[PDB]
DNA sequence: TCAGGATGTATATATCTGACACGTGCCTGGAGACTAGGGAGTAATCCCCTTGGCGGTTAAAACGCGGGGGACAGC
């Protein structure tokens, strides 16, 4: 919510619900397609294989 | 389903023995007294592992449901 309402043109990215929904993700960040990724503690641990693989400039936990 | 009969089983009576109960003498194995020392009890610490619950996902359990193959009764 904060991220639309605070701020456009960032393509953010989200994990939730079923893996096919996290699989059609996937692909569509396969390329590291984004500008913002969005995700929590399971999933960073059940995707670590795609999560881990992604470098990244900078991590925020929340 | 019922009475007769043949067989078999059971039951009282001797009777007979050899296997069990009992007495006796011996002797060694068990009890008593005593000593040492080390195994076990007991206290104090500590810290690792167990337990209780929750969060979150997802394979698996549950459930219905048709239908064909085996269980089974008969002969």
């Amino acid at each position: 919510l904060e991220f639309e309402k605070w701020a456009p043109s960032l393509n953010t990215i989200i994990y939730k619900g079923t893996p096919n929904q996290r699989h059609s993700l996937q692909h569509q960040i396969r390329v590291g397609n984004f500008d913002v990724l969005l995700t929590t503690y399971e999933y960073i641990i059940k995707d670590k294989s795609l999560l881990s693989k992604h470098d990244w400039a900078h991590m925020i936990i929340d």
